[PDB]
């Protein structure tokens, strides 16, 4: 039972880093969008 | 045996998730540095 308790604790750690994965995916979408927007604005400003 | 191999699979998942988190953080820092430098140069040339 202590062995399955350790396994369940690792499972809670898995859930916590699953939430971390979701946060990091949202962060990745946001940062990629920001980079693309700034690159487009950069193209327009170098045309200017 | 089943519990320990399941725990090892969970540990591999933990390592993969943490590696993905670290890689996305590195992408974050490099592209944010790029964003800051682009903003600075854009404002400089814009006022010019």
């Amino acid at each position: 039972k202590e062995r399955q308790q350790k396994a369940e604790a690792e499972l809670k750690e898995l859930e916590q880093k699953h939430t971390q994965l979701c946060e990091e995916k949202n962060l990745l979408q946001e940062k990629l969008q920001a980079e693309t927007e700034l690159y487009a604005e950069a193209e327009e400003m170098r045309v200017r």
